[PDB]
């Protein structure tokens, strides 16, 4: 879709290592086949914030930072604006803590030029909980506040239909699937393997 | 209650201020009223974690971090380390992610000796949709896990009651009152006051 972000071979790579050296070092290796990487709190706090803009300085990628933001209003405006002022194209945030919350994550990204993506549902074993049986609600939340780009979850393909199916063709959706998501999001097969511009190539081929 | 900590004054200054200057600058005010800060998001994203360091160097104070941790387990685990390494004394983490998430937390925290902060509820309008209805399994679910450390919603009083008759007379209750709180949470009051210190002094007046 023309009015979405355009993901290189719908593979973006989770960069969840904390040290400086090793995450640079593996993006440099698979920007060949990916141009985004989603970075998250253990890298960021353990290095800093400017780490963003190493990567997006020294490789050109687009970078989503996968902060799952879940405060109050004003904090999230906050948190949202530090994160696209360190040049984050893309913010993760929950919808739990309700519509005013991400709406103001929205705000920030509307004012900034950046994206907003909503994590409609997780798939660890606490998620049974309460995230489960909120996802579709939060899904629809995300399309009654004019969300355009949408975290779905891991597991169960067919979760992935339905949330597909709340959202629309037409909104983005990435998920841990390509006939439902839009992009897959891959961490330790290319990270961890000896030879991570291999795993990606090799990944993209079944892709 | 000897086994949890104590808090001077029964005040927690959040500082919620982003710019460094400004930030020690009202800490070092109030040092003499307060012994306990909460940081969050918007001030380490923006300065770096070091300053937590800088906090505890300069003041000696507890410094709890108000990060609402919400992830996976294995991602919480290394957002605690980190956080702790930096030197939080304490870390505050969402109930909604569930109960793996939550010990994945409280492991790391028995790791390093430090504290985690159940957050049960919230209080700004959203929280309606999916937080209210969860809050008091959200609670229960905390003393299941041997939670020690619970923060509350800001209004609702009758709310504060309940979340105590559920975590019991025992545990730390923290809240944005003291009938049911050990502590209270200001920000504004104080870190938005002419002089932060007599703002400090005043509040604490009031709390006999």
């Amino acid at each position: 879709r023309v009015d979405v972000m355009d993901v290189m071979n719908r593979l973006i790579l989770a960069m969840d290592l904390m040290n400086r050296d090793d995450a640079l070092r593996v993006t440099g290796e698979v920007r060949e086949y990916i141009d985004t990487v989603k970075i998250g709190y253990p890298l960021v706090l353990s290095e800093g914030m400017d780490i963003i803009a190493e990567f997006r300085k020294r490789f050109g990628c687009r970078i989503i930072a996968d902060f799952k933001v879940a405060d109050i209003p004003e904090t999230n405006e906050k948190i949202c604006r530090a994160t696209f002022k360190a040049g984050a194209d893309a913010i993760i945030v929950h919808g739990f803590p309700g519509a005013d919350s991400v709406r103001a994550c929205l705000n920030v990204a509307e004012e900034m030029g950046r994206e907003v993506f909503l994590l409609t549902e997780m798939s660890h074993p606490g998620a049974e909980m309460f995230i489960q049986g909120a996802a579709d609600e939060i899904a629809r939340m995300g399309v009654d506040l004019g969300v355009k780009n949408y975290v779905g979850p891991s597991t169960r393909p067919e979760r992935l239909s339905r949330l597909r199916e709340i959202i629309g063709q037409d909104s983005f959706l990435i998920s841990p699937t390509l006939r439902f998501a839009d992009a897959a999001i891959v961490g330790r097969s290319i990270y961890l393997a000896d030879n991570p511009a291999a795993a990606a190539a090799g990944i993209i081929e079944s892709i």
